[PDB]
């Protein structure tokens, strides 16, 4: 998928976690934000003229997906506890990563 | 001064900005900040093992504050033109930087 379907994947199942109720439902929207992040790994920002995968800035940007997907898996394991306000929580602290590359980038 | 009065003088003067009244305060402010970011930017994570300054995480250390300077620069430039609630909201925005490289080193 491109970088925007990416996006809007990890954007719509971060609600779903927060609307969740059961284990099943965070653990299933974790598991799609995990791909979609490591999809969008791949990609380069828009605004980055540079693309060279060996510069700085795409180093950081690649970086920052390893980054998310190492809360998500912190997310994932209390799911997998069935520790439910746990990783609703942990969820939330996936927030400033988004929001840090972002501003960063966009 | 060591990273512990760094990362306080960075903690006390954002909660300045957000009590403050007028420009003065909140450049005032956002001054002490960035020279606490620039002299934190000479230190190196705790719980970090490798010191190389070379190191690609080093490099990411340093890279975070030049961040940082760079959102402080942006909310100056509101409170040298006098935008009081313009200039907190940029210094609003900063929390992320922050809570994103703890969550990463800490
Ligand atoms: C963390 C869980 C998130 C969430 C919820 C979102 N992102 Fe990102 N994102 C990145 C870049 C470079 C862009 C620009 C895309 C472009 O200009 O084409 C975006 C954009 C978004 C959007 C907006 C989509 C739109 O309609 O324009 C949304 C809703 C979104 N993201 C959600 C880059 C990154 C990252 C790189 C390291 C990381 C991490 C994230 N985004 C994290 C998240
Ligand atoms: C953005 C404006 C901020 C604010 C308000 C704070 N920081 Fe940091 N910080 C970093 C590291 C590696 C540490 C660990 C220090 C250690 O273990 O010795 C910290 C710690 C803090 C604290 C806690 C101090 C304490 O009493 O233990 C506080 C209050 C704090 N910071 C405030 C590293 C970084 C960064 C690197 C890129 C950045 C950016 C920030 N911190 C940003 C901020
Ligand atoms: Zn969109
Ligand atoms: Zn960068
Ligand atoms: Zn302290
Ligand atoms: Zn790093
Ligand atoms: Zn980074």
């Amino acid at each position: 998928a491109d970088l925007e379907d990416n996006m809007e994947t990890l954007n719509d199942n971060l609600k779903v976690i927060e609307k969740a109720d059961n284990a099943a439902q965070v653990k299933d929207a974790l598991t799609k934000m995990r791909a979609a992040a490591l999809d969008a790994q791949k990609a380069t920002p828009p605004k980055l003229e540079d693309k060279s995968p060996d510069s700085p800035e795409m180093w950081h940007f690649r970086h920052g997906f390893d980054i998310l997907v190492g809360q998500i898996d912190d997310a994932l394991k209390l799911a997998n506890e069935g520790k439910v306000k746990e990783a609703q929580a942990a969820a939330e602290q996936l927030k400033c990563t988004c929001n840090h590359c972002h501003q960063h980038y966009r």
